[PDB]
């Protein structure tokens, strides 16, 4: 039985780009493999989060991990910072990691691109990421394409750790979904959707209501040619609409290709409004039932508790391959 | 009563440099604060440590500590690894850190000249002990001078958490000595002597025996003038083996500079070795008698245990002015 990982920021409320490219797939992948699903809490404020804000969003992503159907007694769902070996290997794998890697890595360079000023923790992400994955021995990362880069990096790091110290760590390899990958932004379809967007308009929370989700789907961007094909080079916005519609609803693209034919962007974007309802009408619906209860403190109780047995023992056998301590 | 915090780094065995500009105030401040001394061993992989190396030299500077005449019953003596808080708050503080504060380090600006590759951890060196200060409530930090820009950025950085989040850690101030702030190499009178110089001539260890001592300080550059007098901008090795001798002997600069009048640089050096060598005499003895037994173990034990009580409820007050996990 091989070892999955994969975790998500408390940076917001959780879109429907999280949830078709790695979320969704969670609930499958807890039958089939030993899973290890993260709350990173400690990734989240690489950037500025207000305080109450990220007690509240930590709260809403166990909540929605749940809600959309992750059984806890048959995956672990903890939060990073409950787990303090995740933050003592970070420090040793920043010791293995050089400079000039992390600030070649895609995400740190389009995340700091505002400049002004960007914290250290932004730079050293990739190094926690890896923290994260190799603790647990994990064979598989179900994420999205943005993450790609990050477990490749990962992978160098357990192979430099290997031969510079011996063979301790397993290889972890991705596994990114063929279909939804890389769910774009509805205000520019040539970004990725983000949930810490600055424009609300930009993404689609799995919390959002039916008047909101309505508004932010028919003010998505497009072309103006009327047409509804799929086409990413020429119509990146009805595109990536056709798309998100597609995986939701199990129609294929031609098939709606087909569906469309003859009929304008008002219809589709007012159809596909309804699709995106409809798939988080019975999640939203536990989600307030998982929010109002003691039960989800318990399931994260257990959850670091079995985490924090299998990380502390990788640590161990971290510490003593370079030296350190006793 | 004031707290007290400071560390050595186990990078090798420590020189008369560290032992005239920290360790040796250290024994008489544990009467007067509430002292920490620290083996920071997570700061001595940032450049790369041989394992067997980094373990023996771990239990050798808490073998040395002791020897000096640090009282376990007067200071907590502990080794950083063994107190996941530091790991735990270095990350939070380096998400409080921006790069540039980090990249203008000297220490980083010096250490990674050598280039090639750099470890992240070599350019987060300043966190991580901005950690280890503020985990205690610190008050007073006794360095040498190298280490007065980490503390001023320590400070900078309490400050900035202060004022974010809310009024949680104590200011630091660093104690710099009057005398031996600043020990410099003996083959780079220029260069300060450093326990990881890749010259073993240019630092004496406090384990080095008779013989090499005779030898590196016989050895130590001077110039050709033969008047032995105290001008760092003409002489600086005389200067130097000046400094030493003088705060090793009990004898001020002057005295010193009318003892050898007329006389060469020769019966000078040869004198000073000595001088050195009776110093390190009993400091040796009783380090053999700590390296030999269990109790070096068990203090080692008894400090990560008192160390571990503040230092994870610091943490705990961080995690909640920051908003992390429940
Ligand atoms: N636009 C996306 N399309 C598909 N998957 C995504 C997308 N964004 C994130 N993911 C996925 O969500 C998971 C968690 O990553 P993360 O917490 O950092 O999301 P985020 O960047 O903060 O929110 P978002 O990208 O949607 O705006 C990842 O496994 C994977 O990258
Ligand atoms: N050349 C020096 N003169 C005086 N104090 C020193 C000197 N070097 C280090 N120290 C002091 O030793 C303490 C521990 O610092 P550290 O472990 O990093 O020493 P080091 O750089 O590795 O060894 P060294 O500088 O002697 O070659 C510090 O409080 C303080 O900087
Ligand atoms: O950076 C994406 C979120 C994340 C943090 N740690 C992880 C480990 C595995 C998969 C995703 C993450
Ligand atoms: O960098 C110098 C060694 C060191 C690491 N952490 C510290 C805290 C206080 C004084 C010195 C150190």
């Amino acid at each position: 039985m091989k070892t999955i990982f994969s975790g998500i920021q408390p940076s917001g409320v959780i879109t429907i780009g999280n949830y078709i490219g790695a979320l969704r797939q969670f609930v499958e992948l807890q039958h089939e493999y030993n899973c290890y699903f993260c709350i990173v809490d400690q990734h989240a404020i690489t950037v500025w989060q207000d305080p109450h804000e990220l007690r509240q969003n930590i709260r809403r992503l166990a909540a929605l991990y749940l809600a959309v159907g992750i059984d806890p007694t048959q995956a672990t769902l903890f939060i990073q910072s409950e787990v303090p070996a995740h933050a003592q290997a970070a420090w040793m794998l920043q010791c293995i990691v050089y400079i000039g890697e992390l600030e070649r890595m895609t995400q740190f360079k389009e995340k700091s691109a505002g400049k002004e000023a960007v914290s250290a923790g932004l730079l050293t992400y990739p190094p926690l990421m890896a923290a994260d994955i190799l603790l647990y021995n994990t064979d598989i990362v179900p994420v999205g394409e943005d993450q790609k880069q990050h477990i490749e990096l990962t992978r160098d790091l357990a192979e430099r750790f290997n031969k510079r110290y011996g063979e301790l760590f397993t290889i972890p390899e991705a596994r990114i979904p063929k279909v939804g990958a890389r769910i774009m932004s509805l205000v520019d379809p040539t970004k990725k959707m983000s949930k810490s967007d600055p424009n609300p308009k930009a993404y689609i929370t799995l919390l959002d209501d039916a008047k909101t989700i309505e508004k932010k789907i028919k003010s998505a961007v497009t072309d103006s040619e009327g047409t509804i094909r799929y086409d990413k080079e020429a119509k990146p916005g009805i595109s990536n609409l056709l798309n998100i519609y597609s995986t939701l609803s199990g129609q294929s693209i031609e098939e709606l290709e087909r569906q469309y034919e003859g009929k304008g962007y008002g219809v589709f974007k007012a159809d596909l409004a309804q699709v995106v309802i409809e798939t988080l009408r019975p999640i939203q619906e536990r989600y307030h039932h998982w929010m109002e209860s003691e039960e989800l403190d318990r399931v994260l109780d257990e959850g670091a508790e079995k985490a924090n047995r299998v990380a502390s023992e990788m640590v161990r056998k971290m510490e003593q391959a370079m030296g350190l301590g006793r």
